[PDB]
């Protein structure tokens, strides 16, 4: 039995709302918001953890490609090769590519390993968010209704599974009977509803939400 409704921002593992800027770390925000969750459930502590850090040691190797994109999975997989992931603070972001600058006197957070959900299957998205924590996702952003979304439940009918975002996802609910996934994304606190997005639920995979989730653990 899973709760009709969850919003992990009101359980204190949710960190502020970040700018990427024209730098697409999407992937690296979307990551570090997934363990910025666990870190919190594991320690108590709720640490933005540096989305630099990945853009710029989460490169070839993981076949990332820093600010022109790069996926969470490999992003997790760099934390545990690496034992360690910087602060945010000691690993500030530039919306650029660096030399990786990685040190271990500045880790904030380690992860053990990462599960990817299967493909499509919103009702196991529910149960990880609700039993496991905020989920990284990928979503199809490549809509002008996506960049002018300001509030509400967000439908775009020329959506598709083929996604491009990555984005984090924080809880779920309903808005007086449209279901909705509650989204964290990385464009600011100006975006959507002061940096949040609610995407549709349960309207077959819309914009491909469902399709690749992770979420790691520490
Ligand atoms: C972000 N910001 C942009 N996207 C990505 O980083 C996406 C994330 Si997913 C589809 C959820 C894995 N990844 C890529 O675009 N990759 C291409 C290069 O190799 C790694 C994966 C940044 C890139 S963008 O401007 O094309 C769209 C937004």
């Amino acid at each position: 039995i899973l709760p009709d409704s969850v919003d992990w921002r009101e359980k204190g593992c949710v960190t502020e709302v970040k700018y990427q800027g024209s730098c697409g770390a999407c992937w690296a925000f979307s990551a570090v918001g997934a363990l910025e969750a666990q870190l919190k459930l594991k320690t108590g502590k709720l640490v933005s953890l540096s989305a630099q850090n990945l853009v710029d040691c989460s490169t070839e190797k993981y076949g990332n490609k820093g600010c022109n994109g790069g996926f969470m999975t490999t992003a997790f997989q760099y934390i545990i090769d690496n034992k360690g992931i910087d602060s945010d603070a000691s690993y500030p972001y530039k919306a650029m590519d660096q030399k990786c600058q990685y040190d271990s006197k500045y880790r904030a957070a380690t992860c053990s390993k990462y599960t990817e959900l299967p493909y499509g299957r919103e009702d196991v998205l529910k149960e990880a968010v609700a039993n496991k924590g905020p989920v990284s996702v990928g979503v199809d952003a490549r809509h002008p209704s996506f960049f002018l979304y300001r509030s509400g439940v967000y439908y775009e009918p020329s959506c598709t599974q083929n996604v491009n975002h990555g984005v984090l996802v924080v809880g779920y609910g309903d808005l007086n009977g449209k279901e909705y996934w509650l989204v964290k994304n990385s464009w600011g606190h100006n975006f959507g509803e002061e940096g949040y997005i609610r995407m549709a639920r349960n309207k077959g995979n819309h914009c491909g939400i469902a399709s690749f989730p992770s979420y790691p653990e520490i």
